């Protein structure tokens, strides 16, 4: 809603950085520069090394899109940044440092941009978004081969084992830590304050999305408890973060918020937590993380199914903004 | 072909139950109330607990479709029941009882309805049916995570191991038991009589489909023997049931029955048995069943390939009825 | 460019054999009879048994296409041969001999033709080629089940293990052997001379494709070295062969060759080598080879992404010939 003359003040660098910050915001579907800026602040609050590498990943993917000539509106909306943000954080989260790390992060970010284009072309025929599939698929391709290609060394989170069947103790701590690390863990941030920062950041762009961030973390948490997860992963928000994404996407962004789409959102948040155990098990023989594949698979299923259900009012993806903006234009 | 005035006697409950029974019939592509009714009778004959849970699964998926507002013809044809029937049986077949079982069955049935809608939207662009993919994908998502989410405990069929290379003895028993449990095992019914009941049930709607049920079970059985499976899985019909589905689908339902489409059907039944060993191995490191993924993958490949082969006359999916009805309308 | 009267000399057998040889040529995207003939000569040079089985596989897939009535131009272009060529070689490469081998090769070749049709129907909606996906998917389905179906016995290359983290010594030999076996290994030919023969064969149809065959082998090799692969797989060309295919496909066939599409090709060749470690690890718990899945997945991603990138000029697939013919018709 800004004065059109402000366009005279633009230059490639500042346009690039605005694209980078919107890119970061889009990790949680928030097309907002200030939201991306506060996401970065939250990460930097936890780890300077992770923040630099988030920025580098978002920059590499955004630049690659511009180099290949993606349509300017797609780039300006940060749709070619968010997968690069995650691609940048995931690598130093899971693998030990080597000098090559920064080069591999740039590569991983560049690759997300290819796959983002692939999936917009593939999925666009049904009006379905790519979500974080570009980040997951690129990262898996760059991570899985580490046992055969030793440049990097995996961290202690990466331990191949056949799955098998202690339980810990649920406390108030499980809930307060689970809630906010569930949000933080969307960006691999094992930090309660970063998690609060993340909610505040979404709140700047959209209050409804901030609430669904909170709801999803909670529904993921207690679904995992009802399903008898040990407490440790729950407290750590490992069953919240896919459900956070599920909540934000289904909660008024890709569907017009009402009672019915709310209940539909809830089914998707519950199944996202259950799919988290499923995919963790699937990849355990090779020791690899499922990342946000749970959110992606379950949310894709609910998105594809939308147009078949008369009682569930989808938002056309090309139009889809904040939940509030969505309801404002429906009522016009 | 019923008197149009019979519509005055309808009420939501009886329409629902007719949808449930057609739903059960569609497990084997039979849109017939009496066929579904006799499928239920066959299951109840084997296990009252499995029959109640088949009914509950079909009911949960059907109701969920109606709640979300699926187009009435899709629901009335039982297309939103059959995956719910399987989702209901599979869970108590593979996992030990807990009070939560019935809730998890309802959830699994509700989820099949989402995925059914997803796949009708996705695959419909090529006129290709969803088959039992909704049941397999939902069930895998609810089953795989059991090692991490302990509410349920897996039965002794579920045992993670890396695959490796005794053989038993083929007898007349291998054949008579293999044949009818091959049919029974389409619905997880380790019972010869249930298997005979199932054939009779299909016979009510379509004789050609009843024959292809029998052929597929046999082709799966002897393919497995030619390929040197140990006898035990063969006798148990574990190499028949994907081939039963392959036979029924390819045998005059999705292709007009003639000599060429017959031979095409046979190739699909053989490869369905071979794909059964393939997918059993693929999932063995996590101890999980492939269910009807073998049938689904191989039958999808033959369905997608149909429109490229001039010598193989596909039935448009929107039209596709019994093999007999298919040939009757081709000749008009 | 041949005299139209030469058509009077045609008969089904000679048309079939021309289709078989073009089929073999298409293993490396070369629609050329002489190229296929010299590919066969290269294989026969290494192993008579592998050459007969390449021929039998190409013949089985081609005949099956003709039996099912594939559009004559598709068959005449060898598009229904190349996956059959690979399907024929892969089985005796990985599994020990049994009398049944030839029957299983014919079956595997017939199956590639189904999947080729499937994928032309599926992918054709985006103008994207099937590549060697028919060969990989058919072969996996026929190979994975070997632990459960003992007709064949796997060779010592097939050894299920959970992955885990010696290095050898890089020499001039690593490079000269790596380069040419990288080309040879596109067809499972552990032979330096066969590899040289293969380059010469491509050179007959297209010099640019021959260069990209060489470049891809090299980029795969040194990517693997930069990524700290042990030397043994590198010397053996196991990190070249997916990158060879990547290079040939991206190097002027599916994209008009220029500086930008060259750099795009390079990104695809690098990621093909990295995806080779990834997929080798993914299948290691079941002991199975990834074959050309690395090339297929990475090249599909770059192909699908092409139409989104204004700076990257795709060749419409229906038109796509040699790099030289591609530039000749662009300039008209
Ligand atoms: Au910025
Ligand atoms: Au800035
Ligand atoms: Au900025
Ligand atoms: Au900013
Ligand atoms: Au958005
Ligand atoms: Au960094
Ligand atoms: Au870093
Ligand atoms: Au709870
Ligand atoms: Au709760
Ligand atoms: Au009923
Ligand atoms: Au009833
Ligand atoms: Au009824
Ligand atoms: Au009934
Ligand atoms: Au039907
Ligand atoms: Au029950
Ligand atoms: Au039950
Ligand atoms: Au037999
Ligand atoms: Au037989
Ligand atoms: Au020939
Ligand atoms: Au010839
Ligand atoms: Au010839
Ligand atoms: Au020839
Ligand atoms: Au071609
Ligand atoms: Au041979
Ligand atoms: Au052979
Ligand atoms: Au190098
Ligand atoms: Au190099």
């Amino acid at each position: 809603g800004r004065a059109f003359g402000e366009q005279l003040l633009k230059n490639p660098l500042i346009e690039f950085c605005d694209s980078v910050c919107r890119g970061c915001g889009q990790v949680m579907f928030q097309n907002n520069t200030v939201t991306g800026l506060l996401f970065f602040a939250g990460i930097f609050y936890n780890s300077t090394t992770l923040g630099v590498c988030a920025v580098l990943g978002t920059a590499a993917s955004t630049l690659t899109a511009q180099l290949l000539g993606v349509d300017k509106p797609l780039v300006r909306a940060g749709l070619f940044g968010f997968n690069g943000t995650l691609a940048g954080i995931a690598l130093p989260f899971f693998f030990n440092y080597e000098p090559a790390m920064l080069g591999y992060v740039a590569l991983n970010g560049a690759f997300t941009t290819i796959i983002m284009a692939s999936l917009l072309n593939f999925l666009g025929k049904w009006g379905v978004p790519a979500l974080t599939a570009p980040f997951v698929l690129a990262t898996w391709l760059l991570m899985f081969g580490v046992y055969k290609l030793s440049l990097f060394h995996p961290g202690a989170l990466i331990a191949p084992a056949l799955p098998s069947v202690d339980m810990g103790t649920v406390t108030g701590r499980t809930f307060m830590e689970g809630l906010f690390k569930g949000v933080g863990e969307v960006m691999f941030q094992d930090n309660i304050v970063t998690g609060v920062i993340f909610v505040v950041a979404i709140l700047v762009n959209s209050r409804i999305s901030a609430l669904f961030a909170v709801i999803g973390s909670l529904v993921g948490l207690c679904t995992a408890l009802i399903m008898h997860s040990p407490e440790t992963p729950v407290r750590l928000g490992l069953y919240g973060f896919n459900s956070v994404l599920c909540g934000i996407a289904m909660g008024g962004i890709f569907f017009y918020l009402n009672i019915r789409t709310f209940l539909y959102a809830l089914g998707c948040m519950v199944l996202g937590a259950i799919a988290t155990g499923a995919f963790s098990v699937l990849l355990s023989p090779i020791g690899m993380p499922a990342l946000t594949w749970p959110f992606i698979v379950v949310t894709w299923l609910f998105l594809f199914a939308g147009s078949m259900f008369r009682n569930i009012a989808q938002v056309p993806t090309e139009k889809a903004g904040t939940p509030e903006d969505n309801l404002r234009s429906l009522a016009i």
